[PDB]
C-alpha cells in the first residue's frame, strides 16, 4: 500500500500547529535516550510510529528502551551502545544508525557527560570532558549526519539549558559547554540560510526537568520547581518537527516572558548586511 | 572614572601581546608605569614590544615565549610570570588561535583547537594565577567578541570558543560573588577592531567599519581596572544601543532565590 501512497502532511498550518503524524515513518537519531528526557523522547516517536536508533554507554538499559519502542509502536527500533568521549564511535554511529533505517530525518542531540554540582576549582579535566562530551560530539555528529539531513531535508535538534543561556553557578564546565552549542548551531544556521542547505537547527533551552539523574544532583541546594520530563521530551520534538530555532521549556511563567532576547535577534538582522558570502555560496 | 595612575605600579599579564590589541594593552600599561610580562610564541616580536613597553616607561617589562595549545606552558607561564613581578594584580587574557573566515563543513580539528586555545588555556591561565590575584584582590580581564553574544556566520568555532567564555566566566564570577573571592572577572564584548590579521582576514568579505586598536586597548584596560563585569567597544551606535542583555541579568536574579550554596562555602 506504502508503494501505491504518496503525499504530504506539511500543508497550511504545519508553521505551526503539531501533529503527532508529522513523525510517522520519520527516520530520527536519539543520544543519551537509555534514560532522562532522551528515553522519554525515543517513546514519544515511538508512539507516533517513526523509525528509531537510540544511543548511550549502556548495552542493557538501551536493550530495554527499543523492545517498549516496539511495544508503543515504533516503525522500527534499534540501538547502538557506545561512548561520545570517541569521536570515532559518534562518526561511526551515525553511518550504522543511516544503514539500519534508509537514511535520516531528524538528529535529536541529548545526552551530556556525567555531572554534579560543585564550585570550580582546578577540575581542569571536568571542563575539557564537558567541551568533549557535551559539544565536540555534537559537531561530530552534525558533520556525520549532514548528507542524509540534506538528502532529507532534516532536522538538527540540540537539547541545551538555561544555563546555556544565562549564568548559573556550581555548573561553569557544564554552561560552558551549553553557550558553545548556541554560539556554533546560531551561526551555522546562518551559514545554512545563505547556502541553501535546507536543514533546520532547533535549540532547546530547558530548566529543571525531573529526571533522577537532576533530582538526585540538585537535592538540598536547587529548590526551584522541576518540570516533568514526558512534556520537556514532547516539547522538544514538536520544536524540531515545526523546524522552529529555538524551544523554551520552564516550570516558570517569568522565564517563558524574560528568556527570548529581542535585541540579539535585532543585531543580528542589522549585521546580515555587514557581509559579501559570495565566493563561499556559488 | 578611569585615570591612568590606577595602573602605576601594577603586575600585569598580557596574552597573545607581540600583535595587535594585545600588544596596544602591553603599550598603554608600559606608559601607565605598570610592570608587565607580555606572551606569545614569537619571541623575537616579543622582544620588540618588550624594548618598546621600557622605553614607554614600564615599571618592568619581560616576555616568556611559548604555545598556548600547550596546557603545561599555560601553567608554567604564570607562576614565572609572578615570580618575575613578586605576584599578580591583573590577568589580561587576550590570545586566540589563528583562524581565517569560511564556512563550516568538516574542520573538527579547527573547531577542538579553537576550544583549547580561545577557551580552556584560559581556564587553566585563570587556575594558576588564583592565588597571586586572591593575595591582591586583583582582576582577570577575558577579551570575547560581539560574536560571543549574538550568532555571525563564517566563524563558528570561534564564536562557539567565545560563547564558552561567557558561560564559564560569568558562572564563576557568581561563585565568586558568594565564595568571596575578591577577583573581578571583565568580559570585553568587541566589534572589528583593525588589527593586520583581522584587516586581511575579513578583506572582501566583511565591509563594516573597523574600530581603532590603540583606543580598544584603553577601553579593555580601563573596564578591568573599574572592576566592570562587561565592557562593550564597537564602531557602531546601534550595537552600544542593542547588545545588552538586562532581561538576562533580571532572570539570573531571579533563579539566585532559588539556590543555597551554603553547603560549598562556609
Ligand atoms: N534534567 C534537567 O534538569 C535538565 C535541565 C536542563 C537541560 N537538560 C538537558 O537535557 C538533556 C538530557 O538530560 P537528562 O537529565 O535527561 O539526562 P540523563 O537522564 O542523566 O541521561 C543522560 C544520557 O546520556 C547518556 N550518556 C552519559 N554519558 C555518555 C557518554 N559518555 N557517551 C554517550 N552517552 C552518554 C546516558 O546513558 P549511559 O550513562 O548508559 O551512557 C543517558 O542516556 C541534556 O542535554 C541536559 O543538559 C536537563
Ligand atoms: N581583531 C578583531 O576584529 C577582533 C574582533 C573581536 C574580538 N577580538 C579579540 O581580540 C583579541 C586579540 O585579537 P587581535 O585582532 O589583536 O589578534 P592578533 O593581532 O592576530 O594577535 C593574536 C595574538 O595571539 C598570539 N597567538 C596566536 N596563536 C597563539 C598560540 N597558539 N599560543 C599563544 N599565543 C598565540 C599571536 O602571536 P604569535 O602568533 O606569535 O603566537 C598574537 O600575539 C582576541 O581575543 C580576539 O578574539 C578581535
Ligand atoms: O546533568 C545535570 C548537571 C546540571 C543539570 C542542569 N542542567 N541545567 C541546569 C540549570 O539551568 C538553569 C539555569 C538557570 C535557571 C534555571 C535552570 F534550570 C540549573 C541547575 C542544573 N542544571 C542538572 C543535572 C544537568
Ligand atoms: O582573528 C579574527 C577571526 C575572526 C575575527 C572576528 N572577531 N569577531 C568578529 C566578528 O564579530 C562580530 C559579530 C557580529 C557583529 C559584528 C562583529 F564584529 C565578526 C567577523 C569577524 N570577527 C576577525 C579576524 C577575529
Amino acid at each position: 500500500m506504502a508503494s501505491m501512497t504518496g503525499g504530504q502532511q506539511m500543508g497550511r498550518g504545519s508553521n505551526e500547529e503539531f501533529r503527532p503524524e508529522m513523525l510517522q515513518g520519520k527516520k530520527v537519531i536519539v543520544t543519551g535516550a537509555s534514560k532522562g528526557i532522551g528515553r522519554e523522547m525515543a517513546y514519544h516517536l515511538a508512539k507516533m510510529g517513526a523509525h528509531v536508533v537510540v544511543t548511550a554507554r549502556s548495552k542493557e538499559t538501551l536493550q530495554k528502551v527499543v523492545s517498549h519502542c516496539l511495544e508503543l509502536g515504533a516503525a522500527s527500533a534499534h540501538y547502538i551502545a557506545g561512548t561520545m568521549e570517541d569521536m570515532t564511535f559518534a562518526e561511526q554511529f551515525v553511518a550504522q544508525a543511516g544503514k539500519l533505517m534508509g537514511g535520516l530525518d531528524m538528529l535529536i542531540l541529548n545526552h551530556i557527560t556525567n555531572t554534579s554540582l560543585n564550585l570550580f576549582h582546578d577540575d581542569i579535566h571536568h571542563v575539557r570532558k564537558s567541551m568533549e562530551v557535551n559539544f565536540l560530539s555534537y559537531v561530530v555528529l552534525t558533520v556525520a549526519a549532514l548528507p542524509m539531513l540534506k538528502q532529507s531535508n532534516g532536522s538538527i535538534v540540540v537539547v541545551s539549558s538555561l544555563a546555556g543561556k544565562v549564568a548559573y553557578p556550581m555548573v561553569a564546565a557544564y554552561s560552558a559547554s551549553k553557550f558553545a552549542l548556541d554560539g556554533f548551531f546560531s551561526s551555522i544556521r546562518k551559514e545554512y540560510s545563505v547556502s541553501r542547505v535546507n536543514v533546520s537547527i532547533t535549540l532547546c533551552v530547558l530548566g529543571l526537568i525531573d529526571t533522577e539523574t537532576a533530582m538526585k544532583a540538585v537535592s538540598g541546594i536547587v529548590h526551584m520547581q522541576a518540570a516533568p520530563k514526558e512534556e520537556c521530551a514532547l516539547e522538544i520534538i514538536k520544536g524540531g518537527a515545526l523546524r522552529q530555532e529555538e524551544v523554551y521549556y520552564d516550570s516558570s511563567r517569568w522565564t517563558t516572558l524574560l528568556i527570548r532576547n529581542p535585541c540579539r535577534k535585532i543585531l543580528e538582522e542589522l549585521y546580515s548586511t555587514s557581509y559579501n558570502m559570495d565566493r563561499f555560496i556559488n
